[PDB]
Order: C-alpha cells, then structure tokens, then sequence
C-alpha cells in the first residue's frame, strides 16, 4: 500500500482525547467524528485533510483513555495512516482493530505541509529527493490493515460466523 | 516557476468538454469552474486537487471546445501546469492567455499519486531523486504566464494603443 499525501505533524504525548476532544461522547457515527478530529490542537486539520494525507507526530502519540473514536475519526477522513515516534499501547491498538496503518520512527525530519509518498509495508516515505525509513507493520498486522480492520478480517475469513 | 506537488495522470484525447463539461460555462466566478474540473471522469479531483498539483496527460491534451473554462477551472483550483505529449492548439491557447505554465514530453514516466517538483522555466520535473526533462513554453510565452495571462500582461505592458 503506497500513498501521496500532505503531513500533519504534530508533537509528542498527544492524546487520544486531542485527536476526538468534543463529539466524542462516543457517538461512533464516522461521518460526525471527521468533523472534530484535532478540532482543539489544530482546527485547520478536520476541513483541509484529504485522503492521502498522513498524520506524523513524535514520542507517544495517542496516549490516553482507550477511546477508540480517535482512530474512527482518522479513518473516516481517509489518513494515509500515521508515523510516530512511539505510540500509545491503546491508540496503536485501535488502529489496527479499525484498519489503520501505522509507521515507527524519528519524525524530526518531516514537517507539518510536507508532501510524502509513503510505503506503508516497507515504511518507506519519500520526501523530496530523500528517504526517510520508518520501521512498518508486521505481515500479519498489515494483513488485518489490509482488510479493512480486524472485524472485516474475521467476517471475510468466517470467524465471525460462529453458528 | 517552480512548483511541488501531486500528479494526476490522464489519458490521451482528453476534451475540454471532459474538463469543464459545457453546462458549466455560465459563470463569471473561476471558483465555480474549479469545482465540476473533471466532474464526470474523475469525481475526486476537484475536491482533492491541492495549489501545486499537476496535471500530466498523454496525447492532444485539450482538444474539442474552444471554450477558455477548461484552463480556467484549472487555474482557479491552483493547478502548477500542465504535462502532456501534446496539446490541443486552441487549448494551448487558452492556456496561455488564461496563465497557466505546459510542458512537452513523454509522460508514460509520471503517474497519477506521484509527487513532483516542477521548473515550469526549464522543463525539468524532479520526481524523487530522478529527473525528466520536457520542452518548455518560450520565455515570451512563460512571462504572459507569469504575469497572470494576456489580460494582466497588457495591462502591465502598455500598448494599450490601437
């Protein structure tokens, strides 16, 4: 999975309250989360993000209450996927569990408005005439990404079908 | 004249009635053009474009109506240019007069999603670390561009003299 998109960065310990702060009393609706995501942290992000576009942050990025919303709110505007530093056990989880593929890394050297493509398997992101390595997903986790998130990987595959 | 940004690869014969379709015209707001740009080929442009993107296509970019929307829409959605094979002449044209920069070449090497950084000046397009080169608009032609179109060139030039 490869994407061309605009970076969204931001800095370290943010929390997974900052990524869907107020709608978010659970109302798990997609299509209203994108409206708030980052709503307080960074008001231009909700209505400039299009799809392809990556959001690139530093040390422990989705700390916090297990809210998966947050992660709902990110796949609903169509993010590439996120590069962090380190990440919150939580958000990372929900990430997955929702679809979204996830890169491991310094992120000092991309900026918020950079344009990147990024390799999502091999955690290849291509900036200007530079590479900058990220570690990506294991196989299996990308698979799960892949379909579409971890309940879509069990329905294809029938394990949801329990009888 | 150098611009950075995403490609969106076209094919060859593209019409400006595909660009712009002709129940849009009506308008003397380029902002209401940008908006239906590839309406019905390619819904998600419009939307999607970001200023700096470029347009790359095969061959006879631009033929079929002569009406300057095409180039208008483009231009008003903040399109870098255009990167053909080859262009329609009166698209051509209009490209000009309206003010949006064109380069000539093999496009077969640029695909739609790649990040380009473009010298609209001397036909060199940076995609990564690799370097394709195009034939470039003449250094008359890239001023009119420049200044922002034929209008704003004469304006600019006096000869306002008949």
């Amino acid at each position: 999975m490869i994407t061309t998109g605009k970076v969204w960065k931001f800095g370290d310990d943010i929390s997974t309250d900052e990524i869907t702060p107020g709608r978010y009393n659970l109302t798990k609706d997609p299509k209203e989360l994108a409206k708030i995501a980052f709503i307080e942290v960074r008001p231009d992000f909700a209505r400039n993000v299009r799809p392809g576009d990556v959001v690139v942050a530093g040390k422990n990025f989705g700390i916090g209450s297990s809210r998966e919303s947050a992660a709902l709110a990110l796949k609903a505007l169509g993010i590439a996927g996120v590069i962090a530093e380190s990440f919150g056990r939580i958000f990372y989880r929900n990430a997955i569990n929702i679809g979204i593929p996830l890169l491991l890394g310094k992120t000092e050297g991309l900026k918020d408005g950079d344009l990147v493509t990024v390799n999502w398997e091999t955690g290849e992101v291509r900036k200007g005439d530079e590479i900058l390595m990220f570690e990506p997903l294991e196989d299996f986790l990308l698979e799960i990404v892949r379909e579409g998130g971890i309940l879509e990987y069990i329905r294809r595959r029938g394990d949801l079908c329990i009888r």
